[PDB]
């Protein structure tokens, strides 16, 4: 497994996720 944070905007706000595959 893998999982990798990254960065995004949604309605003018940046927030902390990840992505695990």
């Amino acid at each position: 497994r893998w999982c990798v944070y990254a960065y995004r905007r949604v309605r003018g706000v940046l927030v902390r996720y990840r992505r695990c595959w």
